[PDB]
């Protein structure tokens, strides 16, 4: 059972921009770009949404790696516990995705997988809440799965399209 964030916030545009505010030292700069790019694509593939990376200017979605208290009244808790959090569509912090820098970000499973976490986070950026369906990416539980073969569950697609269709 997919859920939509309270209020049902959605982007009213299809051309959405994102920008990587900073890079975690755990991964190689380009692996980070790859992870996020691929994470956005997971959602582009099933909706009329198009995501474009920018390096300067104000992006709709800001991606940032932060530790503890980082200026949004949603403090991280050190390694473990909270992995990341994002905000529903809207201007300002809206759509932004934060990743706890106290976690160890990896391209695979050596620690916390950026890509997978990012897919789940971007789901929030777009207006999706937590799903009760345990096999949905929007399920509140982190669980590493093969990345090279990853695929959105029927629940996720059904939920994301109930907001933007396709
Ligand atoms: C697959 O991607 C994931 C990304 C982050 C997480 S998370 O464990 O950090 N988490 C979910 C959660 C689980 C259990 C209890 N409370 C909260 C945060 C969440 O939902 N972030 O988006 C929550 C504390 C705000 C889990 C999975
Ligand atoms: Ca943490
Ligand atoms: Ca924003
Ligand atoms: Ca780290
Ligand atoms: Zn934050
Ligand atoms: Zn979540």
């Amino acid at each position: 059972g997919f859920r939509e964030m309270p209020g049902g916030p959605v982007w009213r545009k299809h051309y959405i921009t994102y920008r990587i505010n900073n890079y975690t030292p755990d991964m190689n700069r380009e692996d980070v770009d790859y992870a996020i790019r691929k994470a956005f694509q997971v959602w582009s593939n099933v909706t009329p949404l198009k995501f474009s990376k920018i390096n300067t200017g104000m992006a709709d979605i800001l991606v940032v790696f932060a530790r503890g208290a980082h200026g949004d009244f949603h403090a991280f808790d050190g390694k473990g516990g909270i992995l990341a959090h994002a905000f529903g569509p809207g201007s300002g912090i809206g759509g932004d995705a934060h990743f706890d820098e106290d976690e160890f970000w990896t391209t695979h499973s050596g620690g916390t997988n950026l890509f997978l976490t990012a897919v789940h986070e971007i789901g929030h950026s777009l207006g999706l809440g937590h799903s009760s369906d345990p096999k949905a990416v929007m399920f509140p539980t982190y669980k590493y799965v093969d990345i090279n073969t990853f695929r959105l569950s029927a629940d996720d697609i059904r939920g994301i399209q109930s907001l933007y269709g396709d």
